[PDB]
């Protein structure tokens, strides 16, 4: 069924994430942790206090597709154990400092190529497939790229209900 993941999407939204390899994807997976540059880090906090939901959709650079989608549970957080981030050139640990914690919707793949015919108001009617890592997705937008993901069964949206 779709009914509970439709509730969660309601009036959410939606920002992408541009990771540049597929380790720190793969680590916010089995975490529940994403880190971002500080100007997308001040935009998702106050994001997270304006909305019933902060969704993130995840696409790692050359791969041709969203590796899944999370919803933010907090706002970001300083002073912990070090996230084992792989850092590409120019990244430094002290920019990744800030972790919020999230809780995966779907860890399914989606292709670009059956995200063709979603543009983003919000980034000039490109494909959504197109923005630098932070950008906003409008809601109609945003909720129809979410709903063409395959189902992940393997996830309970009740928990992530209440904490709405
Ligand atoms: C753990 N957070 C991240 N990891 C990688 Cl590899 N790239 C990022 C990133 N946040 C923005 N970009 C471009």
């Amino acid at each position: 069924g779709t009914s509970k993941l439709k509730y969660v999407l309601q009036d959410a939204r939606f920002f992408l994430i541009k990771s540049n390899n597929h380790e720190n994807v793969s680590l916010a997976k089995a975490k529940g942790v994403w880190s971002t540059l500080p100007v997308n880090e001040k935009k998702l906090n106050l994001a997270f206090r304006s909305a019933r939901s902060v969704i993130l959709i995840f696409s790692v650079r050359e791969s041709g597709k969203f590796q899944g989608f999370a919803r933010l549970s907090s706002e970001s957080h300083h002073g912990g154990s070090p996230i084992h981030w792989v850092l590409p050139a120019g990244m430094s640990a002290k920019m990744l400092g800030g972790v919020f914690k999230i809780d995966w919707i779907c860890r399914r793949e989606l292709p670009f190529t059956k995200s063709a015919h979603l543009t983003n108001p919000w980034n000039e009617h490109k494909p959504v497939k197109i923005g630098r890592d932070g950008q906003e997705i409008e809601l109609e937008c945003g909720t129809q790229l979410c709903l063409l993901f395959p189902p992940d069964e393997s996830i309970d949206l009740y928990q992530v209900i209440h904490k709405m």
